[PDB]
């Protein structure tokens, strides 16, 4: 059961969020955010720049000073705050899911049942880690007592993409706040709305001023300012091609001949088409064993043709528009390159509507490794199907590219052989895009997400006489 | 490639080991240990009883006193001591492997390449854990610094069986010593020799006096004395349900084994499943806590499986353990010898189809022919009671849902042979056993849980000036 | 800031709780629960016996069956349920603190600010552990993939004492539920009410029927039935958590004012009814006289009276049996030669009130220095050296404390003291995250006792690092 | 008890070590390494450059290929090899200690009892970690079995300094090899000999060819080549994944209630150890005003009695500085101290006409703004500053973060300072106490050292009905 959406949700937040207050850009400039479904402007948004970032960083630094409310607060209480934030987001679940759809373009049913559900689960998961990340007491040689303490890194710069606005924000705030860091976040110009509203909930939840600061704006400006600021202790970027870069692209989905055909077909479809193909780990290279190639391809094309493209607020809609005009044209050019390179266009291939950034679900057959559409990730509804013969062969082709991969088979040995040989951060077996707030995700979440937001301090004390 | 064995190894240790010295029993009494291959006495061994145990526990307690060499020793050094012990055992590998065979009966080739090898790997694995089991610093509410220390439990009474004399000794000494505990060990009357020789190596390795004490003797005497001693902090028993009850009656842990299910699905690799099922049951003369004594086979492959299993059992070479061709030695002693025979009789009486073997394999020693019973039923005695002998039980089943219930209706171990991913995961999750093997059996590895049982957690919570994250 | 209490709270739950439903005993018998402050009956409570426990164990077993809602539920959801139960308890905080005081006797201010606060923290802490207790993937030799899974033990029998009725219930429920077990709980006959009301909240929270079952009654019957039941997987009273004679050591360099107030707290907290009461106060000779004098004055000013009065520091003892037992112990203290410094008798004609009592010049051989009476009776012993106090303190191991300004003395004592918990310059400082034991409770360690480890070892193609 | 050293150790290894073989530089160039005690050339050593580095990376990559002996080897066996290497170093301990002294200058007694002892303990410590670094099985939502594997990162570039040649080599090899990585190591031009001999022991121990490769040479060339190589997966510098391990100006705080005798001796050790060439040297000795005069008087007398001379002499406490460049830099800093107004209490000049010997130097009443109080010189130059309160000292000590120390008998003061000091390691009543088990950073050593040498792979499998 999904509640009826408000197809025209009101925008309450569209400025810079610093010290639990809303500010206009220092330059007073503002940029428009567009509804991808119509191509029309939703509203104006404050355009943050270097000077705005500097204000945010100063606020963050102040909120991180020894003796401050955030620093003195019990670890268990940071957990309480994250749980409270989660409760507030659930309260406004319907409103947030609709706003997400309005600004991003993804189907409202998905925004509500998937995006929001995962946001809630992420924050509540991290709330639980707040007071459970232990240091150690170490049995060092000599008459000493040695132990470690896991301290926060400090001011963390977070730049999040537009594909999953709310979930990306939660993935970043969850682990950072659980460990006691302060944040200066930059949201995507294409999808700044929902994150700004969450900022309002962060204040309502009771987080001290300056703990979380959000600076909407442009990449070359605000984004770069955060990455270059001398008082930022850590910067985590997630998007297109302490510092951590989280990029995604060309994930191989391997279908063995003994795989369940119906399941394989639906999963490979999902693996690529999910969220308009706008996923860092989209299974954009579907490797199919020769014995089942023809049948698999036939079923895949049939599924792609039946995929409903339309108004994201319509319950029947499976695919909304692409995020913006730039991606829209980028995907169209990519489809043309596929045709020019000799890939067999099986269906789709063009615009799906005269209004908005809609593209027909496209499928290319007989794709080769050397082709552009087999090497470049375009984050669009364009499926690439490649044929292969042996398991040894596919391993090499799949690895010749490492965020994620998948293998569909009923054979135990094949599953274990492939899961070990595939060089990817996450390897799915008979499923795809299965993330858990508790399962790590990286390239070549969970408790591992905490390591990156913590600094280790070792204290070694001379004692009278050590005894086991 | 295995060195030529001294079929008649000299015995250097046969007394009570306390404070790195050899002592005769207080009573001066001694018991004989027999070579199961000939039925002849190997030598006399000091018979420890309550008073001997009391001396051992006193020595152990003294070595565990605060400020003692063992207590003050760096954790990394406990690791060095364990590594030195392993080096010495390896130096005397050929000798020990032969002594093990002589006293226990297992094939020398196995004693050398399996038993010793695992003893070495176990001690070396644990040596590495000595300085790596950390306590925690805890983010408690308020202005407090709270942390935990994992201290040793103290005096640990360890009673080990006769099936894997040396390995059981390593499995107990490894985790206990790595964590800084002291030990009072009671070895099996049927196999006391190897453990006593290792005691000599423990002394040579440099372990302080009283850290490890070994009292050979009888179960209801020495064994019960350890379990009932008021100054023993922990007692771990590994063996038959029969003596376990006595110990339970006399921190306590009872490690028993029996009737482990080996499930063969229709899609299993036939050649592999047959050889593995054979190994699963027959390994170590069937004297294994997790012996696959219930081989469930899906109906569509039952006939073929049984045929191949019977052929394999008939070809199993029984004979002198010191002969390189020997696959199966004798049973550990006369009591088990007759107990197994009675069990085979019961199988016949109950309607089980005797497919091969079923009787004595030699006029000298405790050798029994590899026996296989077909069409076994859940209600039969040979399908409910574990006899630790070379007697295989093959049961037929139809569905996977069915076999789960039947396998669980008994939980040390279990195995599944199948090429199907979903079938492997379904069974590994559904089978209620401590260890579930998939397409393999008896695959143990020295490889943290064993450490928890050997440590005490102490929390220290200190008031401090204002706390900050 | 404590809301005014309802000094005579309504009782909504007084029956056996099985499968989210209220049941009368099969015998239909009931027993009275008394208000220790007046000696009068509060209400009748269903007297569960063996047959009632049997119904509870079966309901638990059913709830634990593979494929059941509690077994199939995502680990994260068990956490959501724990968090919802905490929210409900917080909603009914004022009411529950009053009921706890009515039935147990402790001051309402403490019930509210201490017991209820700790209950909330305990449940919320454990809610966080539900989906974070990982198994391991092990690098075994050979071409094998080996891993472990932490499964619930099953039906857990839990016997809760009367000293901290609500807190002990939370300490037992938190880890057990976070790990997916089912429970059959036996509450103390002296204090059954608060736990039964929490059962109602357990049902309201959404826990499946049979996950938590509560059987009020007596120890020799209901308690023994749980302990002997063949279908109960684990019983926690096998693990026995007992407490007694915890040493509180005051070094000559301690902060005098702080040590005096803390030693007073250490012993008198909860009418001295605490498993780790600092009932042996060891004081170094150079400060003994002054420490004793200040301790005596503090004991004399301790306000004893109606626990609902804001000024009350000490309520009555839990029941008449304890009341008499403590009085007999005070008499033995005088007979054996301990110096009675203050108190020593009954504090009121109604209720089980005892005057705060302090004994000086206590010797290790005395009965009052060896037997724990769980009462408002302080023992002050004198010592000379740090080496001496260690031996005396250890000659008894749930807890201990040291008061000193010296780093080395503090580290030497915290290591040498054979106690499960050692406090330095504080006392009774518990955290839902810090372990406690003489098995272990609280923290991550509390999860170990409620889990079975299953190893799965799979043969795989060709293993690579 | 230390054996008699060979004051003229023979050199057996002086080339590039690749695939368990000794190679001359492609250019055939060599550079002389000097004995800092005499200023004379010990021998010539192959001068590796980009081309030699490329060969080592290729050998390392090959040894890391799936299916190779190093990749297939049981984890426990990597541990056996590390223990064998340790046994071989122990066999050649007397020789190694003398060669360390000949090339670096530190007292032979220290090389034998300290450096070599720590090298042995470090390798033996990591040998034990080889098969104990577990992944996890995660309780994810839904009918899925999710687990992680900790895989090696791959080709690790390791650049080690000259202050502790052998120990630094072991700190890098231990964790890298225990977790199955392969190495391309660049040793310091000032001290390449001991590491090259160890490579010979690595071969003798049985490590597969290409697992460890060592390229002696210069920083701007060989080092830069490793850091910039496209096929190097991680680079660790001490002096792709990158980690810079730098050190400097660690504060040693002496409270008025400290044990005077122990504090004076430890402060002396804290600064003067290893000719002052230690990243965490206690180069800022803060002394509480009530004990200042006496502490200084004692420190001066202790510095004046410190024996400087031939490092092979058993009475020698201080050998020469590592090279001419450091010698001059220290003389420059001493002059800077005098010109700045710091009170020169003793030393301050050249201690011998041959070699690079400097007199133990003590500056008194140093103030925070002085250059000698802000820059690290890695020399036998002690700075003593005066302070009044604990709140004051915290701020002064922090205004600079690898290490710090506090000497006091008071529990609260020790906890206050160990909490407040922003340093990776805080020692209480001791200094320079390292354990192979305790982490060190500004991480290395302990369990923490393994995290940087491993990649986390998550495998998530769809399974029939899941149950707890
Ligand atoms: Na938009
Ligand atoms: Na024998
Ligand atoms: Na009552
Ligand atoms: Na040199």
């Amino acid at each position: 059961a999904v509640p009826a959406p408000n197809q025209q949700p009101e925008v309450f937040c569209n400025q810079i969020f610093i010290n639990n207050e809303w500010h206009d850009a220092v330059s007073r400039k503002t940029f428009p955010t567009v509804n991808p479904s119509t191509g029309e402007v939703i509203c104006q948004v404050a355009e943050g720049d270097k000077e705005d970032v500097d204000k945010a960083v100063k606020a963050a630094r102040a909120a991180f000073q020894l003796g401050s409310p955030w620093r003195r607060m019990d670890a268990s209480h940071r957990g309480r705050l994250l749980n409270r934030l989660a409760d507030l987001i659930e309260r406004d679940r319907t409103y947030l899911a609709a706003l997400e759809t309005l600004d991003n373009g993804k189907p409202y049913v998905i925004s509500y049942l998937v995006d929001l559900d995962m946001v809630l689960k992420c924050l509540r998961y991290y709330a639980g880690w707040a007071d459970k990340y232990h240091g150690k007491t170490i049995p060092i040689d000599g008459d000493f007592f040695s132990y470690t303490r896991h301290e926060p890194v400090g001011v963390c710069g977070q730049i999040i993409p537009w594909n999953f606005p709310l979930l990306m924000q939660a993935w970043k705030l969850g682990p950072a706040l659980a460990t006691g860091n302060v944040v200066v976040m930059k949201v995507a110009e294409q999808t700044p709305l929902t994150a700004l509203y969450v900022a309002n909930l962060i204040k309502e939840a009771g987080f001290p001023p300056g703990v979380v600061n959000i600076v909407p704006g442009f990449g070359p400006t605000a984004g770069a300012a955060i990455a270059s600021h001398e008082d930022v202790d850590k910067v985590a970027f997630t998007g297109s091609t302490r510092v951590t870069l989280e990029l995604g692209g060309k994930s191989p989905n391997i279908i063995m001949s003994d795989a369940d055909m119906d399941w394989a077909v639906e999963q490979a479809h999902f693996a690529l088409f999910f969220n308009q193909g706008q996923c860092c780990c989209a299974g954009s290279r579907t490797f199919v064993q020769e014995d089942i190639y023809d049948e698999f391809v036939e079923r895949s094309v049939a599924r792609a043709k039946s995929r409903v493209v339309g108004n994201p607020f319509d319950s029947k809609t499976e695919q909304g528009p692409q995020v913006d005009e730039t991606q829209f044209k980028k995907i169209l050019g990519y489809i043309n390159t596929g045709k020019q390179e000799g890939a067999k266009l099986l269906c789709g291939g063009g615009i799906a509507a005269d209004r908005g950034y809609f593209i027909q679900p496209t499928v290319f057959g007989d794709v080769q490794d050397g082709m552009t559409i087999a090497k470049e990730e375009i984050f669009g509804p364009v499926m690439q199907i490649l044929k292969f013969k042996t398991i040894e062969e596919v391993v090499g082709r799949a690895n010749n590219s490492g965020l994620a991969a998948a293998v569909f088979t009923k054979d135990l040995d094949k599953a274990n052989y492939l899961s070990q040989a595939l060089q990817a951060g996450t390897v799915w077996v008979n499923c795809y895009d299965v993330f858990g707030a508790q399962s790590p995700f990286g390239g070549y979440l969970g408790e591992y997400g905490l390591q990156a937001y913590t600094k280790v301090k070792t204290v070694t004390v001379k004692v009278p006489q050590k005894n086991s």
